[PDB]
Parts: C-alpha cells; structure tokens; sequence
C-alpha cells in the first residue's frame, strides 16, 4: 500500500509550474508538492460546478442529474456545448451555459448563503450571479479545494445525503476493474484544475492538481501520478 508522505512527483511538474495534493482518507496523511501554490487562492473555473450542482439540487433549482435545458442555438467554442444538456452531462463537458442558467435560478442570495455555509474560499460572488467563478471575484486555494472535496467524499457537508451521492456519481471519469476515478476539470488563462478522488479495494484518496497548463493537462498529470503509485491500473 502507498505511503503518501514518501511521495515525489517532481518529474511531473517539470516543464510547467504547478502543485499536487493527495490525502489518504484512511491513513489521514496529506502530501503537498509546492506548498506555496497550494495555499494561494485562484479562480475555481469549472471546478465550481461541483458546489454549483450541490446548491442547485439542494434548493430544487434543478431536479436530478438528468434535468434537461434545451440548447438556445448559439454556436459556441466546443461542439459538445451545442446540443441539449443535463446537469450531469454539462458537468462532464464543462458546459458553462447550463450551470450559468442554473446559478441564475439559484439566485444571488441563496448562493451567498450557501457559499458561507460550506466555506468556499473567499465566498465573493460580487462578480455576478453567473460570472463570479469564471475569472472574477470568487477565488479558492487548491488546499481549500482538497478540503471541500474531502468533505464531499465523507459527506460532512450540510447537503442532503442522496444529493451528495448524486453529484459524486456525476464526477465519475473512469470505472476501471480495480478503481473508480472521480473528478472535475477546470481550464482558462493558462491554468488547469483537476479535483476529485479515487477508490480502490480498501483505499480511497483525495487529490487536487493545479498547473500552468490546461485542465486536460491537469487530469493527465493526476492520472499519471496515480498510475506511478499503483492506484490506477485497469
């Protein structure tokens, strides 16, 4: 079994400055590469979709993971964005407009009320009910991202128990034979997020990758770190 305090991932953060956080749930040991970066607050970008999904389900602004919002016909950057989407599928492809239509329904007040309840970074939605998390006022540190995620894994959050399990199922990236990979990406302005967790037989871990590349680059670093420590196989 892995000792997450003997970890070294320098070979993975060559060619792009970033940070990595892996917390053994059972053994209660957190490893941090580049403690400095892990401690500074940044835009959550699309990682905020996980809290936005919880609040939106909690206050019944959307129904389940399948709540359909029809595409408005505006053709946007990515083609996966230009079709009908649900809550889950919009979390899969980071379809910003779905979660934007949802945050408008959640409302300034309930979004400020819940952000202070789950202590998400600086809680500042001053940038707009549908903008604060996208290169704007709201900013959270990767370490605060790990903590939030850890809470959602343990279900220590003040959301309904089935709601947290609906959001966590939505974050599934790979259902391997010996592990289930959970996580959300975030991308923009040369900064990439990957936040989630991984379960094996008798083990589960919270991780947070943050790097000067894309989200996809952040996820590929994470899955590479996890492969180097026998956490991801097949």
């Amino acid at each position: 079994s892995v000792n997450v305090s003997k970890l070294n991932v320098d070979e993975f953060f060559k060619d792009r400055d970033g940070t990595f956080i892996l917390h053994d749930v059972q053994k209660d040991k957190t490893f941090i590469y580049n403690e400095s970066r892990a401690k500074e607050r940044q835009t959550p970008q699309s990682t905020f979709k996980v809290p936005n999904a919880l609040i939106g389900l909690q206050v019944k602004a959307v129904r389940d993971e399948y709540d359909v919002k029809r595409w408005d016909g505006t053709e946007r950057e990515f083609e996966s964005w230009n079709r009908d989407h649900t809550l889950g599928s919009a979390m899969r492809d980071s379809v910003i407009w779905y979660y934007q239509a949802m945050a408008r329904d959640i409302g300034e007040d309930r979004m400020k009320d819940w952000l202070h309840r789950i202590s998400y970074g600086n809680e500042d939605i001053s940038g707009g009910i549908d903008q604060f998390w996208l290169q704007s006022s709201l900013k959270i540190s990767p370490l605060e991202e790990k903590d939030f995620i850890e809470h959602l894994y343990k279900e220590d959050l003040p959301f309904d128990k089935p709601i947290m399990k609906t959001v966590k199922r939505m974050m599934i990236q790979e259902e391997g034979d010996h592990y289930t990979l959970y996580g959300k990406t975030g991308t923009d302005y040369g900064l990439g997020w990957f936040v989630g967790f991984i379960t094996t037989d008798n083990h589960s871990y919270i991780f947070v990758t943050n790097v000067d590349a894309s989200g996809t680059a952040a996820k590929n670093i994470t899955t590479d770190i996890l492969k180097k420590y026998h956490l991801i196989t097949n």
